């Protein structure tokens, strides 16, 4: 049983210009989608600290990187408080319309793409390097979830059927044909030293046969 759903039409926007706007600087998806992997952490970390019983579902707190060649994937996984299935029909659990108002006005004045964090929809850069992304998410209070968009106005939820994750979300980067240089080790491994050296998690690179 899979939901098919409408962006808001600001959210729309958002990709659109993502997707169209001529801009080189595409490696800053990674360390948007790691930030907010560590943003998921530092949140359950925080819940556990008066209940620990939230960890339940998986003590380690941890981010890993897993490229893909056959499949042309590259896949953010984290341990982190998870999705429920409102938190993804709305927008993945931002303030995505009143963030891409601020993003687009900042843009307009002055700023570029690569501030997009600062608004609270540095998901969305996903597609500096996408051309769909699936999401596989579990919060202790929902069921497991993946949520897919290939943008052009609409995105499905199903529940999903898939290997159990216990507690986290999955970014699957389905990517563009012209962008396989962030499934090669070396370069992750550079992307990683420079915008994400400060992370307070482990964050382990996965290696290929
Ligand atoms: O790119 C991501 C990475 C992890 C995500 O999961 C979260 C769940 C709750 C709060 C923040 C994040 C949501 C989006």
């Amino acid at each position: 049983e899979v939901e098919t759903f409408a962006f808001q039409a600001e959210i729309a926007q958002l990709m659109s210009l993502i997707i169209n706007t001529f801009y080189s600087n595409k490696e800053i998806f990674l360390r948007e989608l790691i930030s907010n992997s560590s943003d998921a952490l530092d949140k359950i970390r925080y819940e556990s600290l008066t209940d620990p019983s939230k960890l339940d579902s998986g003590k380690e707190l941890h981010i890993n990187l897993i490229p893909n060649k056959q499949d042309r994937t590259l896949t953010i996984v984290d341990t982190g408080i998870g999705m429920t299935k409102a938190d993804l029909i709305n927008n993945l659990g931002t303030i995505a319309k009143s963030g891409t108002k601020a993003f687009m006005e900042a843009l307009q004045a002055g700023a570029d793409i690569s501030m997009i964090g600062q608004f609270g929809v540095g998901f969305y850069s996903a597609y500096l390097v996408a051309e769909k992304v699936t999401v596989i998410t579990k919060h202790n209070d929902d069921e497991q979830y993946a949520w897919e968009s290939s943008a052009g106005g609409s995105f499905t939820v199903r529940t999903d059927t898939g290997e159990p994750m216990g507690r986290g979300t999955k970014v699957i980067l389905h990517l563009k044909e012209d962008q396989t240089e962030y499934l090669e080790e070396r370069r992750i491994k550079e992307i990683v030293k420079k915008h994400s050296q400060f992370i307070g998690y482990p964050i382990t690179l996965f290696v290929e046969k």
